[PDB]
């Protein structure tokens, strides 16, 4: 029998995506031979299997690119050569993934996984189908889009302690759509911690933090105003702060109105993007555990607000209850709970 060659790729063939690598296997016989270059005739580096039937390349092959492969079988029958050509995807433009929390961080129970592009996505299904999520102990979870640029994916409930989350964007050579390509692939992998869930509640004004079910702290507060309430919901934590200038001309607000500040306050916990904190209020000590005066952050005092920035950590949960406001929007950013789940679920890649 003469040996037979099949490769992953066929002679002529454009816009071959560079998704997977090209591999070349011998029938009847073994490869003798395999060699492959680029349009500038540098060689592509690969592997031979050591029975001799199997090569592959062992490094990602580049956009816009014409490679030449050439490979040679023996076989007692005889020998066989090709000779094949083919030529990459030609992306119209590049997006980067950015995957959130961070690689080895320990984050808490309400920590959702997060891959921001820096570039509109147009096929969203294809960006969620590359991206492989492994849970332990494993646990249903979907996608859903914040908007055209960032997802995010949690489960029904809050995360369990203890389980191992692992995030592979593998989006280098997929097509997003409009002849947007993934600029690289991004793996990520972080673990869920204690239970940290603070409540404040408005009828008491009071921020309640309980650990693993138990009251560790409990911390009179002044929320928003009526003017400027607080909004009732599921806040996710965010960024820690020592000290941060807060600025409302970065919501939007200029300073110099009505309800426009600037001010450098201490010992900050962002929980939404909207621009609500946890932070040191040493000019409303008097206020905090019986009337609303804040622009709607959670006014503590200073020690408590260094209690909260010590002991809480990204992906905890504060939760508003019985404010006059509305409730934080799903898609704040840090609002991801407030999305009913049979909304979360059906998703949104259209
Ligand atoms: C919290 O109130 C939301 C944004 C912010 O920084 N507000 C704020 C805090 C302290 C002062 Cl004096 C004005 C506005
Ligand atoms: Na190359
Ligand atoms: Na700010």
């Amino acid at each position: 029998l003469v040996p037979k060659l099949t490769a992953s790729v066929t002679d002529g063939a454009v816009g071959v995506t560079v998704d997977a690598p090209v591999s070349v296997t011998a029938a009847d016989g073994v490869l003798a031979a395999v060699t492959m270059v680029n349009d500038n005739g540098r060689p592509v580096a690969g592997r031979l299997s050591p029975d001799g039937l199997r090569w592959s390349t062992t490094e990602q092959l580049g956009y816009n690119r014409r490679y030449t492969l050439n490979a040679t079988a023996l076989g007692l029958g005889g020998a066989a050569t090709r000779q094949l050509t083919f030529q990459t995807s030609s992306p119209a433009h590049l997006t980067m993934p950015y995957v959130m929390p961070g690689d080895g961080e320990v984050v808490g129970v309400g920590e959702p996984v997060a891959i921001r592009f820096d570039e509109n996505i147009a096929d969203r299904g294809a960006a969620e189908k590359a991206i492989k999520i492994t849970t332990n102990p494993p646990v249903e979870g979907a996608f859903y889009w914040l908007n055209n640029r960032e997802v995010r994916w949690r489960p029904e409930h809050f995360w369990k302690p203890g389980t191992a989350v692992d995030v592979a964007v593998n989006t280098y050579g997929v097509d997003l759509g409009e002849g947007m390509f993934g600029e690289d692939n991004v793996q990520t992998h972080f673990t869920i911690g204690d239970e940290v869930i603070a409540t404040a509640d408005d009828n008491t004004k009071i921020l309640t933090v309980r650990v693993n079910g138990e009251v560790v702290k409990s911390m009179p507060t002044s929320m928003g105003k009526d003017s400027t309430p607080t909004a009732n919901g599921i806040y996710i934590v965010g960024s820690r702060y020592k000290h941060i200038i807060m600025d409302s001309s970065t919501y939007g607000v200029p300073v110099n109105s009505p309800n426009g500040y600037r001010t450098d306050v201490d010992w900050a916990t962002q929980i939404s993007y909207s621009g609500v904190f946890v932070h040191s209020a040493p000019w409303s000590v008097g206020a905090q555990g019986h009337t609303n005066t804040s622009h709607g952050c959670l006014n503590v005092s200073p020690s408590n607000a260094q209690w909260f920035y010590d002991h809480v950590k990204r992906g905890d949960i504060v939760e508003v209850v019985n404010t006059v406001g509305g409730t934080l929007p799903g898609i704040d950013g840090l609002g991801d709970w407030n999305i009913p789940w049979d909304q979360w679920r059906a998703g949104n890649a259209k």
